[PDB]
């Protein structure tokens, strides 16, 4: 064993929700060790029902958020279980070298590998599968792709001497899917990944997705599953998109501080009202809550946000303040004496 | 009465002009009192005469520039005639709270509301209608979008300690519009928005507008409506899209000043060719006119500029610079000496 | 003459390799001299063969990469052979005045031109044909743009004081290609490019590209064309689109420096692991390979990636670096004592 530094065992857990972590630290560089283990299964992405041939990490679309800290070093165990029908691989876009990690982690099922990259790049980045030619996009669409927060070893800050910190951390994994339609235009089903390919791969190659979708399938983070917070919080949301542009924007709210790139050696943009996630990247957004009740969380291509799945909510408690908004006058019959050309 | 600050009615103007403002103000706070009336109406979007069924926010494709300063309370009189036949409200991005205000002012045809927002947020910000589930995207691309202005009261800045001050400004409101086709490929007429809702949601779900125009259709902005300007003068062009990205280019210009993400506590970049408006934002460019002559303004997907609809112009009047440009040879036939492989 | 420098004749090379540059210099301002030959031809766009009715300057996709300095004169000579078909001019994105020059430009078959513009702006920019109306956007997606990069005279910094230099530089000019097809789904083949316009013209009404290739064609810049680099060597990568946007990635590296905009005036971000060119513009990224090997240079909309033919590779040549990533344990049989669920 060449490398002496001190182990962690990490516990990843699912979307949007991130594993217990420290934001600044004065621990030395440890070893952070990370399991993932792929899972090809039939997933529900839409409210009306619909099926497709999903492949993901540990079961989830996005695979789940990994945080270290800048010097550590991840050591990653990635696993395809014999139950799986293809090969697998993972690229880190945090890692450096051998395509992210992917020309030393392909795995055909029954097997895994143990893979360990040095946290160099400060972040939050896109991890996903990339096994060759055209199994990249299929497999990154088909839904295997996640992300990883590489956080200073001091924490955020603004760019400007500031630390900043977050009372609470989302992960937003947006995707983009591409599902068969037959003559009538209704959504086909498959009995495996490898019987969808064909008819998928024609629906992959105009560029214009079915569905667009966060946590995994439209609804996802509404309803029951809308995303808590606080008047007063500081909310970080780190938002990923593996193939594809996103314009993400909190309804009624703010990005404070945004890191549309999503790399926290660049100072952030203030006061932003939308923002831009390139596609095969991770950006962070921090925004302290002012005011009370449902904000709406979307890309802001609304055909996208309202049509094709790709909203969320947050519900905010507290105390609303009049200050910044009030009804003046609630809705009332036109006054007689008025004009209104 | 709670809020004891002085009241300012302003009289908006259509696009692309702008109502009379100060840049740098050493007033105090006001409140800054507007008012909208929304008017659904058939109108003209291309240059061979094809209609579509339009909502819009004062008659207008954008809706009018609201412009205030930092501080300022903006007081707004939402007013849905009994002549339309949906309810309509308002989302301000400059605002806090309610998702903009879209929560407090849903108002049926016969109805009036009126909102308070406090200005908190520097920048250009895009307002739009928004009154729930479909309805969001198809009021947006129906026409129901604009932008408001809140300036610093010293005024814009170049993020280094210099005051910048524009001697013109113009508002570039583009609209990504899907109007249904029939099997012969013609554009299909309607004789109410309900009535061509179903035909134009099924365009709308492809996210492939089939028309891209400035100021509420091709050819706006060209031929006698050309924007005007001098050489010498700095002129503030504000872009918003409420729904898509645009990638705006002043052909034969740059941008001198340009906050693509529209928010003035960011400094702005230096020397653009193109910048970037994500969906659901507004920016700003400042340019010094150096050349007299035609320039076009675009976003720069050619496709879209030249071919959907998507181009303005300036004429600028003054005097050419031969040391910038010249044609130091005239087109002439290639010398019979000459090799060109 | 009014203008009295010195003259200096630049022979241009193919893409993606650059003409011999100072980074640096002292030298004063010069007429720095360009010859630019169009070449209408059918070209070979993909790995299958598919031909079209490319337009091109000097009979690469892209053109050349011009290099200059700022405050240098740029005089260029377009040619347009008897042989071309059509009329051709010239828009400099670097230049001011005249629609980027195409207003001064725009010769017949048989006829040269001579124009001069001034590089008062640092940056790389688009350069391409612009005849008028439609044929705007057609002779750009039919191969007629490239890119001029216009150093400080003192070379590239990174915003903070500290000079940057590269050790090699390329050029990327990425296309996006609208190539006809039959009813079975065949790319249909022209004697003409003018024969191509109308189907083709259809094609780019729906906005998306049949093909998404760099070096003019699918594979263009792999196997034996792969990019040369070394470990430790800094590397400045130019990428182009003056029709689309693109998000480049290196995958298995990152951008050290980067100018997603292009222009030198404003600091480079750092650590991106993918960037965005605007469609209409010019970027460039410096990186500093870290460990030999392969990598995969993509636009991150992976379907474009490896389905429509937008991947180059760089191989790199030095010693792997076991600190920043290892293979712990190659892969192997899962356990049987192992519980992955
Ligand atoms: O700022 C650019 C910088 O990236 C460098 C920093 O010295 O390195 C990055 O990658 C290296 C991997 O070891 C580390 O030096 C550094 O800690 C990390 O951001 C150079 O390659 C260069 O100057
Ligand atoms: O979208 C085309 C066409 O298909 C139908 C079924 O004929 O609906 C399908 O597509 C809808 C939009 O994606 C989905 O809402 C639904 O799950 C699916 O069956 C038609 O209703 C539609 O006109
Ligand atoms: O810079 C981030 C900053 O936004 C803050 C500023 O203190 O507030 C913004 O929203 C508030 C609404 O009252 C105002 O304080 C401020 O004037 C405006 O930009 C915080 O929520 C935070 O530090
Ligand atoms: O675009 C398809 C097809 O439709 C036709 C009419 O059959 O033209 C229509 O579409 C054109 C492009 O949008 C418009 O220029 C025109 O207003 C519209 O009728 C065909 O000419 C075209 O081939
Ligand atoms: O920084 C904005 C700046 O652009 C200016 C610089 O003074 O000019 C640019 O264009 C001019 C063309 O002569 C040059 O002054 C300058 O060297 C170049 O970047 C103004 O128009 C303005 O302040
Ligand atoms: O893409 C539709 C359909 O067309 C066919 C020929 O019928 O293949 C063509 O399109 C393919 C994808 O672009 C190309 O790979 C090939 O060069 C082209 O002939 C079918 O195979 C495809 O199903
Ligand atoms: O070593 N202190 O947390
Ligand atoms: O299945 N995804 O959260
Ligand atoms: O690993 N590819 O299916
Ligand atoms: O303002 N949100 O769509
Ligand atoms: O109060 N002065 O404008
Ligand atoms: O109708 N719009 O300017
Ligand atoms: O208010 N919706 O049609
Ligand atoms: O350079 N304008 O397309
Ligand atoms: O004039 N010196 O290179
Ligand atoms: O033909 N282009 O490199
Ligand atoms: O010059 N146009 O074909
Ligand atoms: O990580 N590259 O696709
Ligand atoms: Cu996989
Ligand atoms: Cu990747
Ligand atoms: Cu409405
Ligand atoms: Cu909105
Ligand atoms: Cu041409
Ligand atoms: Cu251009």
């Amino acid at each position: 064993d060449d490398l002496k530094l001190p182990r962690q065992r990490v516990d990843l857990v699912a979307p949007p929700f991130v594993h217990v972590h420290e934001q600044a630290t004065k621990q030395g560089p440890k070893i952070m060790e990370f399991k993932l283990v792929v899972q090809e299964k039939k997933m529900v992405i839409d409210e009306k029902g619909t099926t497709f041939q999903a492949m993901t990490f540990n079961g989830s679309m996005p695979g789940p958020l990994m945080v270290v800290h800048e010097g550590d070093y991840v050591e990653v165990t990635l696993v395809n279980p014999a139950t799986n029908t293809m090969p697998h691989n993972i690229d880190f876009h945090s890692a450096t070298g051998a395509l992210g990690g992917g020309a030393l982690t392909l795995i055909n099922p029954g097997e895994q590998v143990v893979l360990r990259w040095k946290a160099t790049r400060t972040g939050v980045f896109v991890y996903h599968c990339a096994p060759g030619g055209p199994m990249i996009p299929w497999h990154v669409v088909s839904g295997m792709n996640g992300a990883v927060m590489v956080l200073p070893r001091d924490g955020l800050n603004d760019g400007h001497g500031h630390s900043l910190r977050y009372d609470r951390i989302y992960y937003i994994g947006e995707q983009d899917l591409y599902v068969p339609r037959d003559e009538k235009g209704n959504f086909k089903s498959y009995d495996s990944p490898g019987e969808a390919y064909s008819d998928t791969e024609e629906v992959m190659r105009k560029l214009t997705p079915t569905h667009v979708v966060f946590n995994g399938k439209a609804g996802a983070l509404t309803g029951k599953n809308a995303l808590n917070a606080n008047v007063g919080e500081n909310v970080l949301i780190v938002h990923s998109q593996a193939n594809r542009d996103s314009r993400p924007h909190l309804i009624g709210g703010h990005g404070d501080y945004v890191w549309e790139t999503g790399k926290f050696s660049n100072a952030p943009e203030t006061g932003l009202e939308t923002w831009f996630i390139r596609g095969g990247s991770a950006g962070a957004a921090l925004y302290k809550f002012l005011q009370p009740g449902i904000y709406a969380y979307v890309t802001h291509n609304l055909i996208e946000a309202a049509n094709l799945g790709a909203t969320a909510h947050f519900k905010v408690e507290g105390k609303w303040n009049d200050d910044l908004m009030t009804q003046v006058k609630a809705p009332a019959d036109i006054p007689t004496g008025s004009t209104n050309e």
